[PDB]
């Protein structure tokens, strides 16, 4: 807040007019670009933390590569316009987007998206991340907060109360600070808890399939308006998985160094604990979360179940996901 107040012309070009987001990462601000004719842009002001300078370095590198391969943004990665240093911070300039998909559900009284909208968003997410995968990249940090609408405009109509309906459901993918190349160093802990794959938690090594898991979790949240993994603990997360998807594969449990979670190669979960009772009443088999048994609902959950396959070697690829009957209605 000391160096990012309104009116500030960062690096003698970018007039700050609003702050859009704040956190440990730093801040995202809306700016007028005077040398681009007042066109509004988003500027990520990176915190002076070592971890976030490294992520910033890597996001610049990844997007310079991606925006160069896909300059028209056919595969819906956010465009990076430029980067610089100002007041000792790294600043990354992006095309301005709208509300995140998370923010939208939130601001809509936690109402889920309509299925026709989920199909379009799911297709665009899969296309985007499949493009990354074809370029030897894993995003690792896919979540509703990192899926942003191009335009946040909505119409309002009484339904309970007023419903908000997107004028344009199109999305782009953001935050490439954790994106990792196949041949480069893999961090052990990746993703925000609610969205990390079992192979990540169990430290079994990860690659592109861990993105597929995250998307599976995102689609559930679009369909329900809430997460099915409401936890802040690894072992509890695993227990939630077991209740929703069934027990972990034995071969995965035998291979993990995470012995602390297990006892005799079974999850060491105490069902007489407070956590135990909480998991039992909040979680249930995946198919029980369905709101309808109509064909297209069955198709979404068939796809979701494939995406949430425990074994990453067996998990559906995004290339295969794009061929799923759920997307047929897009033709
Ligand atoms: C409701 C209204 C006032 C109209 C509103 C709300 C939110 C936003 C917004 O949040 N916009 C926004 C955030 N962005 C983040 C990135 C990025 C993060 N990491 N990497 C890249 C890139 C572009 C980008 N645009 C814009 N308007």
């Amino acid at each position: 807040h000391l160096i990012c107040q309104s009116g500030d012309v960062l690096s003698a070009r970018y007039e700050i007019v609003d702050t859009l987001g704040e956190g440990a990462f730093g801040k995202v601000v809306e700016c007028i670009d005077h040398k681009a004719g007042g066109r509004h842009v988003a500027v990520k002001i990176v915190k002076n933390v070592d971890r976030y300078c490294e992520a910033a370095r890597s996001e610049i590198q990844v997007l310079e590569h991606l925006n160069t391969t896909d300059p028209n943004s056919t595969f819906r990665c956010v465009q990076m316009l430029e980067w610089f240093e100002h007041h000792g911070h790294i600043c990354i300039v992006f095309e301005l987007l709208g509300l995140s998909t998370y923010d939208f559900i939130k601001e809509n009284g936690f109402l889920p998206f309509r299925l026709d909208h989920i199909r379009k968003m799911a297709y665009q997410i899969c296309k985007s991340v499949n493009f990354l995968h074809s370029n030897k990249l894993t995003h690792t940090d896919l979540k509703p907060e990192n899926i942003l609408f191009v335009q946040s405009d909505y119409t309002e109509a009484y339904n309970k109360r007023d419903e908000r309906t997107l004028i344009n459901p199109d999305i782009k993918v953001v935050d490439f600070g954790s994106a990792t190349y196949d041949d480069e160093h893999h961090s052990t802990l990746v993703s925000t808890r609610h969205y990390r794959a079992p192979e990540v938690i169990l430290a079994l090594g990860w690659s592109q399939p861990c993105d597929v898991w995250s998307i599976g979790c995102i689609l559930i949240e679009y369909y329900l308006g809430f997460t099915v993994f409401p936890t802040h603990d690894s072992k509890e997360h695993l227990a939630m998985m077991e209740r929703i998807l069934g027990p972990l594969p034995k071969h995965m449990i035998q291979k993990t160094r995470k012995r602390k979670y297990f006892h005799h190669d079974r999850l060491d979960w105490d069902e007489h604990s407070s956590a135990g009772r909480y998991v039992s009443r909040r979680c249930k088999p995946l198919k029980e979360f369905m709101l309808s048994q109509d064909v297209e609902h069955e198709r979404l959950f068939d796809l979701i179940q494939k995406m949430l396959e425990y074994d990453p070697a067996k998990r559906i690829t995004l290339r295969e996901a794009l061929k799923h009957p759920f997307f047929d209605l897009l033709k």
